[PDB]
């Protein structure tokens, strides 16, 4: 029985505001995950989100797969188009990263991973744009009581997510129809937080924190977390459940914390009826990096859009966006950028 909470509407510092971040951060550490209460705004874009997705589901499969950019990761990925651990994933997926125009500075300069999604209309823009504004907002607020839960300023995290490089994956499961019961492996997401809403069908298994077990630091190239834990206990069903988002800590927060919070490692599994899902990504700006909260002389630290790089190329190793990278080589420019940007968002 998972933890739901409601979020005011602004963070402020006071103290329900600090005992609702110690709450959020006690449901993470026993749980893995919990729900936030959707106000009808927010559930309004959620279903009109969903409905869009489902309208582009039904599109020809060749013009669903020429909704793709060599220059950003949004856009299509078929069934069976994405690898987890080594071994397909069922779902077809829409991404949605910053929608940068070739007029964008950042794109004319070649950086990895920058450039204009490739909507398929512009409805299903409008929608999810309306969407993910709405998902930041939620976002922001996580972050800021997360911060307050742990005695830290309460702009420790939104510091880092000022233009952050927040995305979204747009799912269509399909039904089972073979013996294969695998939709998406074991994995976790690598951001700091994942707020995500699903449909009535029903898939979503989440591994809460267990006492005395490893976690790979999935930040650490010999450390992914693909695959691991796959098919052992425990893991917990979110029960499709109307009227919330669900919320739980990517990589980055488990680096910053020390592993105080878990990176929740989540799989999804086909049901009998095809499932809508979509998944939020609340990250750090492109350029921030990540560092120990709890050990400031502690000198590990993680690029933020090195590590979405690093994880966008081995899901996708084949797409025309991979290809250009290493055409370009545009992973040294991810390490020139590091040194010579001209966006400000840091140093
Ligand atoms: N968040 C994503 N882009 N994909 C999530 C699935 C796991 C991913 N294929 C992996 N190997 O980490
Ligand atoms: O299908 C879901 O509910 C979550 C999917 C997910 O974990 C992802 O796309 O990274
Ligand atoms: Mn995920």
């Amino acid at each position: 029985n998972l933890q739901t909470f409601e979020l005011p509407t602004e963070v402020t510092g006071c103290a329900a505001d600090i005992s609702l971040g110690r709450a959020l951060i006690q449901a993470w550490q026993k749980d893995g995950i919990f729900q936030i209460k959707t106000d009808s705004e927010q559930d309004r874009k959620t279903q009109e989100a969903m409905a869009a997705s489902k309208q582009f589901c039904k599109e020809p499969l060749t013009f669903k797969s020429s909704c793709v950019s060599d220059l950003t990761y949004s856009g299509y990925v078929a069934s069976g188009e994405e690898v987890t651990a080594g071994k397909p994933d069922f779902p077809e997926i829409f991404t949605v990263c910053k929608d940068l125009s070739v007029g964008d500075q950042r794109v004319k300069a070649g950086w990895p991973c920058h450039g204009p999604v490739p909507w398929p209309n512009n409805t299903y823009q409008k929608s999810m744009k309306t969407f993910m504004e709405e998902l930041g907002l939620a976002g922001e607020r996580l972050l800021k009581l997360t911060a307050l839960g742990f005695e830290l300023p309460i702009n420790t995290f939104t510091d880092l997510t000022r233009d952050g490089w927040h995305h979204m994956r747009v799912l269509r499961f399909p039904p089972q129809t073979s013996t294969l019961s695998r939709g998406i492996g074991a994995h976790t997401d690598y951001g700091l937080l994942v707020i995500a809403a699903q449909d009535d069908v029903g898939g979503l298994y989440i591994r809460p924190p267990v006492e005395g077990e490893k976690r790979n630091r999935n930040w650490l190239p010999g450390e992914s977390s693909a695959g691991m834990f796959e098919h052992d206990e425990p893991w917990t069903f979110v029960t499709p459940t109307p009227g919330v988002w669900t919320v739980f800590p990517g990589d980055i927060l488990q680096f910053m914390t020390g592993g105080q919070l878990l990176s929740t490692p989540h799989k999804v599994k086909l049901n009998t009826r095809e499932r809508f899902a979509c998944a939020y990504f609340h990250e750090p700006n492109f350029e921030a990096s990540a560092y120990p909260l709890f050990e400031p002389s502690a000198n590990e630290r993680i690029h933020y859009g090195e590590h979405f790089t690093n994880m966008f190329m081995r899901c996708y190793p084949d797409r025309i966006t991979t290809q250009r990278i290493n055409k370009e080589n545009r992973l040294a420019h991810l390490e020139d950028l590091k040194k010579y940007s001209d966006t400000r968002a840091t140093g």
